[PDB]
């Protein structure tokens, strides 16, 4: 050993550590860790395989030998056998491996180090450490140690006096060293691509109408990285017709059950929102959760629905239909969601209504009407403009339409965030300079709002992915600021030229 890449001392957060086993419970407790410091208790284990795990792919590379060390303690009777296991996904064979790397006998009531050296295959990713015993005993652990032998020309700094500049992390991108360096260098906001959606956070087993179980396990390594590096997080998303398990809307908590009543759904909705915010605060209190998309994409693209049905999607599940409309009949669930979120959200977490095609007249007018109403009721802080646009200065998402919409939302009096900006080349139909021109147009439009008007502000501009190898549109649409090799594109240098150097600030402390 020689160089330390991880040291988890649960002094503030849960440090990326997660319950292994659906009913296992983790709780970090002052004074009860190692050397009288804060430690992680693991309780309610009901078999030997239950315990705790942490995905360390942000820190650990395949092919490198690491010394893993953990201090453990139990308060059972006699000796307990602790085990450290390392698991990983082999990125070539697509196959997972798991191995006990250390076994250690631990007497009751004594802090004991368990450690071993382990080198994963060079193709290993998602390197994950876990701690169990050969029993169901409660334990405490601490000091997870893993060892090995004004103002810069970066987006966050350039825009420091204007807005946060954000990107997106997901379960795969966590492991990419190059992406990690990129995020640390350029971006002061992160949204989880999928890991905070209801289907990633809802826990079916043991959920009841008034106590919906949630888990941050899918998002833990991202929240932990952001909290540790002073990167603010936008929560995404509390309510959406998509990526939400069908069972959440059914009487027996099964996909195949009967649709619940509105009053049962109100309980489940409030419980989910309440427990999401409670868990974020419990596990990652030092995280700057600066925004949350409370309701996502509830307005129909169909002009007939915006005209005659208050913008409600068609009721149902899948094909763009809404299980929320299925239960509530109506977009009435939107105000309910904001009401609950307002009750449970931290004071500094700004509440957003988030939507795409938000510059399309019929849809834009409907979005603006919903948000104006929520805003004036004190329930909403801003409109999220998803900005899934193409590289054309003209047309459907052209600069004229885009600015009209930006201005119209700003004119409500609320703030705006550009939340999921990507700029499709449409399979090579558009040039990279055309793309650069759209990016610059969008960033300039937001800068103009902030220098003008003033009342409402653009408080974040976020792109939906880090580079072209990691976009939900497919790489053939080459939609982002960095290419597949993580090199800056013409769009990056165009966006990097909008703010004069005299105006750059501390991106880690934006205005
Ligand atoms: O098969 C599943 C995929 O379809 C899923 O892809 C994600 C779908 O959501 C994408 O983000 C949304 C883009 O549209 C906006 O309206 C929403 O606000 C966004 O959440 C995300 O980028 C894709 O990765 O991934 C999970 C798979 O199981």
């Amino acid at each position: 050993a020689d160089y330390e890449v991880v040291h988890d001392t649960f002094e503030v957060n849960f440090d990326g550590w997660c319950n292994l086993g659906v009913d296992t419970y983790l709780t970090a407790v002052e004074n009860e860790g190692n050397n009288g410091t804060r430690g992680m208790m693991v309780i309610n284990r009901s078999s030997a395989s239950d315990g705790a795990y942490s995905e360390k792919g942000f820190y650990l590379d395949g092919g490198v030998e690491y010394k893993y060390s953990v201090f453990v303690k139990h308060n059972g009777t006699g000796t307990e056998t602790f085990k450290l296991s390392v698991s990983y996904l082999d990125s070539e064979t697509e196959e997972e491996n798991k191995e006990v790397i250390a076994t250690k006998d631990v007497v009751a009531g004594e802090w004991t180090e368990i450690s071993a050296k382990y080198k994963a295959p060079k193709t290993a990713v998602n390197i994950t450490l876990s701690i169990t015993t050969d029993s169901t005993v409660d334990f405490i652990f601490d000091d997870v140690t893993i060892t090995r032998k004004a103002a810069n020309a970066v987006l966050k700094d350039m825009y420091a006096n204007y807005f946060r500049v954000g990107s997106v992390l997901n379960s795969g991108t966590v492991n990419n060293s190059s992406i990690k360096a990129l995020i640390l260098r350029e971006f002061n906001s992160i949204t989880c691509e999928n890991e905070m959606k209801p289907d990633a956070t809802l826990v079916q087993s043991g959920s009841t109408n008034t106590n919906i179980r949630v888990s941050l396990n899918r998002a833990a390594s991202i929240l932990n990285f952001c909290a540790q590096n002073n990167i603010a997080v936008r929560g995404h998303t509390l309510v959406w017709h998509s990526q939400t398990p069908q069972w959440f809307f059914k009487d027996n908590f099964q996909d195949n059950g009967n649709w619940v009543s509105q009053s049962v759904m109100d309980q489940r909705l409030e419980s989910y929102i309440k427990n999401m915010f409670a868990e974020i605060q419990r596990q990652y209190p030092s995280l700057n959760l600066y925004a949350y998309d409370v309701v996502n994409a509830a307005v129909s693209d169909d002009a007939n629905r915006t005209r005659y049905y208050g913008g409600a999607r068609e009721p149902g599940y899948g094909n763009g239909r809404s299980p929320w409309v299925q239960i509530y009949g109506d977009n009435k669930f939107i105000e309910k969601a904001f009401t609950y979120a307002r009750k449970y959200a931290p004071a500094n977490c700004k509440l957003y209504y988030n939507d795409y095609n938000e510059y399309w007249d019929h849809k834009r007018d409907c979005i603006a009407s919903i948000c104006a109403n929520l805003y004036n009721k004190g329930l909403l802080d801003g409109v999220g403009m998803q900005s899934h646009i193409n590289a054309d200065m003209n047309g459907f998402s052209g600069i004229q339409n885009y600015k009209a919409a930006l201005q119209k939302y700003i004119n409500i009096g609320c703030d705006v965030q550009i939340t999921e900006l990507d700029i499709s080349t449409e399979n090579g139909k558009f040039s990279l300079q055309q793309q650069a021109d759209k990016y610059k147009a969008v960033f300039q439009a937001a800068v103009d709002i902030n220098r003008t008007s003033s009342k409402g502000k653009v408080t974040a501009v976020c792109v939906w992915g880090p580079n072209d190898a990691n976009t939900w549109l497919g790489s053939q649409n080459a939609p982002l600021l960095f290419n597949a090799n993580n090199q800056p594109k013409p769009a990056y240098n165009a966006v990097a030229s909008i703010i004069p150097q005299s105006e750059w600030g501390d991106g880690n402390n934006p205005a």
